[PDB]
This record gives C-alpha cells, sequence and structure tokens, in this order.
C-alpha cells in the first residue's frame, strides 16, 4: 500500500487504519529547522492504511529539524484524517521520526516534535520552549475538569461523546454504544421475547434454565449446577468477579452476636469460635456501605429492596473458605436473624442469595465503576492536561488511558445517567448508586490501589494460610511485571530524584490528580508531589495496573458469574426475610428478578464481557510514541515477562476445577475501554 511520489527531504506520511482514518482534503507540510522554517509545500489523497512518500526540496537550508507542521484545508466535504506519524530522510542522510497518533480536523494546525522523549529541562531554545508551552496551554483549554455528580471524582467536561475532543473519542461514533450493544446482546442470547415482561416471574428455576442452557459458557454452566453449594458461594470472594471485599477477621464485631454454639456444626478443629478467630481461620465480608442506600423506585409496579449483610466465613480443614453465619442487616435484632447452614434449606439459601445480590451492587458501582473507570479517567485527564506529547510519561501512559474517557462518557450519557439503562435491572438504580459512590470516596485511597499493600491490609496475603486466592497470586505477578517496567522507564529518563522533584509538568500532573480528581481530600493519601524515582515508579504502576489488570479482573468475569441469575441477582423484589422457617422456594422465585429485568441483566453482563476484534493486550504498543532503543528494550523485556506469567497461570489452571484466567496477561486490555 506504499505510494512514493518523486518530483531534498524525503517525507513519508502514514495514515491510520480506523474506519474514517482517510481524507481527501489538501495537506500542507512545513519544516521548522534550527536555521529557519520552510514553505507550506502541498503533498497532495490519503487513504486508510496508506504509507505515502513525498520528495520535498526546500528553498533554503534549514539545519536540524525541530518541528513538523501539518495543516489541512478543506476540499469539498469536511473529512477528518487520522495521522499516525511523519518521517523525514534529510539531504545529510539523517532519519527523523515524528509520532502523531491524533485526529486532524481542519480546525487547528498540528505541530509535532521528533519522538525522542524530553523533559522541560531538556528544552532550552525558544523554538521548542514555545511549542511545549503552547501545547499545554492548548491542552488545558481543550481537556477540562467537571463535576458530573456531587462528591464524585471529577470527570471530563463533556455532556456526551460528541462534545469530546476527537483525539479522545471512539474511532466510530457508536462502535461502542451501550443502548445498541445491550439490545444486540439480547438477540444473540435469544431473549427478545422476554425483553419487556417486567412483571412476569420465572415459573420456577427450570423455566429460567431453559433460557440459560442455550446461552451458557463453561463457568456459567458450572455455576448453574453448583450455585447452591456453600463451597461455590465462598469460592467467589477469592476468585469470582468481585474478589476484593473479603478480609481476615481479628475480632468478631459487636454487631454480629454469633456464638460457638451457633456454628459448632461448621467448625472442624475442636476449637471454639473465638479460638478460631484468634487463629486466623475466620474471615468476614461486611456490606455496611449498603446501609441506608435508597432502593430503586423508577418502576411503580415492582418494589426493589436492598440489604446490608454481614457474612462470617470459615477456612475448613481442606483450606477452603465457606460461609458459616449470615446476618442480612447491620443492626442485630429478633427480626434480623443470624442465618446458618444448619437452618431450613431455603432460609440459608435465601440468606446466601442476599449476600450475592449485595456483592453485585458493591461490585458494579464501587469496585468496577468507581475504582477502575472513574479512577482511570482521572489519571487520563490529568495526563492530557499537564504532560506534553514529547514527555516520557505521556508516551508511557497514553496507551493505558486509550478510550477510557470515551467509554466513561458514553456511560454517563446513556447507562448510569438519569433514566439510564442501569435503572432497568438494578435495585441501586434510581439514584441509590450515586450515594454508594459518595460514601465510597472516603475509602478511595492511594494505598488501597497499591495491590500488594492493599491485599495485606485485608490480612489476605499469606499463601500458606490462604492457599486458593488465585486473584491475589496473579495480581501480584502482573503488578511486579509493571513495577519492573515503569522503574526501567523512570530510570531511563530521570537520572536522580532531584530531576523527578524539579520536573514541573510531572508535579502539575500529580497535583491535578490530587486537587481535581480526588477533590483535594487529605485523607485520600494521594501524593501532592512526587520527589523520588521510587515514588514515581510506584505511582506509575498504580495508574497502569488500575487500568489494565484490576479493570480486567473485575470486568471480564461478569458473564461467567452473573449470567446465572440466582448467583448474582441485580435486584430483589421482596424485602429480606425477618424470620426462619417461613421462606418457600416459590417465594424465592418471586423475589428474584422478573423475566424483563433478567434479560436486560443478561445482555448487559454479556456485552460488558466481550473483547474487541483487535483488542490491545498488556504490552502491545502499536503506537510508537517511544522510538528510542533503551525504552523499547524495556518494553521488550516487559513483553517477555508478561508471557512467563501467562505460562505459569496456564500451568496452574490445568490442575483446577474452575480456572482463574482473568489476569492472564494475554487477556488483560491495556486500558479501560469497555
Ligand atoms: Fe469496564
Amino acid at each position: 500500500s506504499s505510494h512514493h511520489h518523486h518530483h531534498s527531504y524525503t517525507v513519508t506520511v502514514a495514515t491510520g487504519s480506523q474506519e474514517h482514518a482517510g481524507t481527501d482534503d489538501y495537506i500542507y507540510l512545513s519544516l521548522v529547522g534550527s536555521a529557519g522554517c520552510s514553505e507550506k509545500h502541498l503533498l497532495d489523497s490519503f487513504e486508510r492504511g496508506a504509507v505515502d512518500s513525498y520528495d520535498v526540496t526546500v528553498d533554503e537550508e534549514l539545519g536540524e529539524i525541530q518541528l513538523v507542521r501539518i495543516e489541512k484545508r478543506k476540499y469539498g466535504s469536511n473529512d477528518d484524517w487520522y495521522l499516525k506519524y511523519i518521517t523525514l530522510k534529510t539531504p545529510h542522510g539523517d532519519y527523523i521520526e515524528f509520532p502523531c497518533y491524533r485526529w486532524i480536523t481542519g480546525d487547528v494546525e498540528v505541530v509535532l516534535r521528533d519522538g525522542r522523549a524530553k523533559l522541560a529541562r531538556d528544552d532550552q531554545i525558544h523554538i521548542l520552549k514555545q511549542h511545549r508551552r503552547k501545547e499545554l496551554e492548548t491542552r488545558q483549554k481543550q481537556y477540562r475538569w467537571m463535576e458530573w455528580n456531587p462528591g464524585f471524582p471529577l470527570s471530563i467536561d463533556a455532556k456526551c461523546h460528541k462534545d469530546l475532543p476527537r483525539d479522545i473519542q471512539f474511532d466510530s461514533e457508536k462502535g461502542v454504544d451501550f443502548v445498541l450493544n445491550y439490545s444486540k446482546a439480547m438477540e444473540n442470547l435469544f431473549i427478545n421475547r422476554f425483553m419487556h415482561m417486567f412483571q412476569s416471574s420465572w415459573n420456577d428455576f427450570a423455566d429460567f434454565e431453559k433460557i440459560f442452557v442455550k446461552i451458557s459458557n463453561t463457568i456459567s454452566e458450572r455455576v448453574m449446577n453448583h450455585w447452591q453449594e456453600d463451597l461455590m458461594f465462598g469460592y467467589q470472594f477469592l476468585n469470582g468477579a468481585n474478589p476484593v471485599l473479603i478480609r481476615r477477621c481479628t475480632e468478631l464485631p459487636e454487631k454480629l452476636p454469633v456464638t460457638t454454639e451457633m456454628v459448632e456444626c461448621s467448625l472442624e478443629r475442636q476449637l471454639s469460635l473465638e479460638q478460631e478467630v484468634q487463629q486466623g481461620n475466620i474471615f468476614i465480608v461486611d456490606f455496611e456501605l449498603l446501609d441506608g442506600i435508597d432502593a430503586n423506585k423508577t418502576d411503580p409496579c415492582t418494589l426493589q429492596f436492598l440489604a446490608a449483610p454481614i457474612c462470617l466465613l470459615y477456612k475448613n480443614l481442606a483450606n477452603k473458605i465457606v460461609p458459616i453465619a449470615i446476618q442480612l442487616n447491620q443492626i442485630p435484632g429478633d427480626e434480623n436473624p443470624i442465618f446458618l447452614p444448619s437452618d431450613a434449606k431455603y432460609d440459608w439459601l435465601l440468606a446466601k442469595i442476599w449476600v450475592r445480590s449485595s456483592d453485585f451492587h458493591v461490585h458494579q458501582t464501587i469496585t468496577h465503576l468507581l475504582r477502575t473507570h472513574l479512577v482511570s479517567e482521572v489519571f487520563g485527564i490529568a495526563m492530557y492536561r499537564q504532560l506534553p506529547a514529547v514527555h516520557p510519561i505521556f508516551k508511557l501512559l497514553v496507551a493505558h488511558v486509550r478510550f477510557t474517557i470515551a467509554i466513561n462518557t458514553k456511560a454517563r450519557e446513556q447507562l448510569i445517567c438519569e433514566c439510564g439503562l442501569f435503572d432497568k435491572a438494578n435495585a441501586t438504580g434510581g439514584g441509590g448508586h450515586v450515594q454508594m459512590v459518595q460514601r465510597a470516596m472516603k475509602d478511595l485511597t492511594y494505598a488501597s490501589l497499591c495491590f500488594p499493600e492493599a491485599i495485606k491490609a485485608r490480612g489476605m496475603e499469606s499463601k500458606e494460610d490462604i492457599p486458593y486466592y488465585f486473584y491475589r497470586d496473579d495480581g501480584l505477578l502482573v503488578w511486579e511485571a509493571i513495577r519492573t517496567f515503569t522503574a526501567e522507564v523512570v530510570d531511563i529518563y530521570y537520572e536522580g530524584d532531584q530531576v523527578v522533584e524539579e520536573d514541573p509538568e510531572l508535579q502539575d500532573f500529580v497535583n491535578d490528580v490530587y486537587v481535581y480528581g480526588m477533590r483535594g481530600r487529605k485523607s485520600s493519601g494521594f501524593p501532592k508531589s512526587v520527589k523520588s524515582r521510587e515514588q514515581l515508579s510506584e505511582y506509575l504502576t498504580v495508574v497502569i495496573f488500575t487500568a489494565s489488570a484490576q479493570h480486567a479482573a473485575v470486568n471480564f468475569g461478569q458473564y461467567d458469574w452473573a449470567s446465572w441469575i440466582p448467583n448474582a441477582p441485580p435486584t430483589m423484589r421482596a424485602p429480606p426475610p425477618t424470620a426462619k422457617g417461613v421462606v418457600t422456594i416459590e417465594q424465592i422465585v418471586d423475589t428474584l428478578p422478573d423475566r424483563g429485568r433478567s434479560c436486560w441483566h443478561l445482555g448487559a453482563v454479556w456485552a460488558l464481557s466481550q473483547f474487541q476484534e483487535n483488542e490491545l493486550f498488556l504490552g502491545m504498543y502499536p503506537e510508537e510514541h517511544f522510538i528510542e532503543k533503551p525504552v523499547k528494550e524495556a518494553m521488550a523485556r516487559f513483553r517477555k515477562n508478561l508471557e512467563a506469567i501467562v505460562s505459569v497461570i496456564a500451568e496452574r489452571n490445568e490442575n483446577l476445577q474452575l480456572p482463574y484466567y482473568y489476569l492472564s496477561p494475554d487477556r488483560i486490555p491495556n486500558s479501560v475501554a469497555i
């Protein structure tokens, strides 16, 4: 597809591969040399995926080339042009590359530095210092902060996807489109007939299983057959879709008045409950955050209900963690019983179903939305505002914030907006899901996002004591691989800690995240400034890990584990049981979501779990912002490292009844894009 035009600099221009990447409009190129600029030469039709070469000879001698300038002048229609990169081969024999990876509308001229990475401190001539300063001044008018809802992290200043800068939109306007992807998911799953039966209950578990067997995958079929098993219930806290809430229990809360006699049948070591606690064998999962959140009222006909359960869990003689007591609300009472696996069959099944519906809410809104998407958009915005394209940290982070602002904005326009599709199936729809974010912000700390540290704060770090925590195990290896990569990057570009402390754009980028993203909350623990290479290396690992590995661990298991509804009910249509011996299976069915919500849930988890045809997986950096040998060798090592992790995860999972593969580096996107 390479087209050479001969008629001197050799100027090659690479157009992009995406749908509308090509243009028919006139293209003018200029060279800014150390010794004076050049004319506005007309290269002249750049089709998608092209590589066009033009011979260009200048009316004067320019010296070393500092900048390349691009201008697009309409021809007929307004045709946007995606520009990958420009190269020159000079009369002296020098090859210089200028990375772009931006959308050129006719609105603004584009000016690109040669792709070596440069700190402000490197630029001492006016030609470069003015470009750098004018680039940031332009970023900061283009990428602005805005509060979408009160108390939230701040987000991009755009009502809808259309108003975003083209540079950060999706390559097609509705290529990723929640409202179409959800309904299209519901044809493929073939539950178009139940889409609008928001009043019809599944006749019994069989009637829903008819629908599900058609559409089951490996894990979701295993969940269909084993979801009533306590072993599976417990298993998900460590290795399902939301494996971050459990923690080792060091003293039993006063709010859980559970005694040894109540759970002697579960205990297996000839020890009392208190002794089991002192020994590290008791674990807890406490949904107090759900205490007081409003239940969804958007539908007058159907009543939605929420709980705030306490779930006590026991590591048995086989080192599996099983549930041994469940209180469905926070304030103990006689109408808030402690349900036990010794209870009537449906009392304890129903109790376990409420804990699963609770895990789901906390997962979707907090773990998923707040703590991977919103957090990531924050980093993305601060990055575009404060880090010019030539800065090493922009070259590094930009891959990892690709379509992050675009997806989050399509969601605020459509999914979690007022009267959005989130309200169709979830009991935190209506507004409850905004309160959850507000009250969760108090816990959104920098330390919580340091994966090892965060695992230890939950007392879950010991592999000897807790040996089936595959989420932890894989996370730790991917965290360290990123840790090794970012540290190689900072060490390449920052020879000492003083260089890190004295980098104004790096400090502003970090200060932007703390003041605007996190609202300047002292309790957030975010750095106001980074003053060492170690601290920056860790900071960078936080950004990348949150955006790839954490987002992929909590996002791509959604269909595996929530497509069998009774294992992850988005909503509940009856309040929790206040007493034992009352609940019947017929009453559990009528509590579970109707056919209608059930289907909107199924498309949702289906769509959200898909990979794009040409997804970019961790360490795949087709856009060469970096072009220098040492950082490209760091990246190669990063690729070799991630693959070694893929080999050990695959070896592990061949031995497992239910493989954990969400954090296998070959399935972890670079960024939050769905
Ligand atoms: Fe996501």
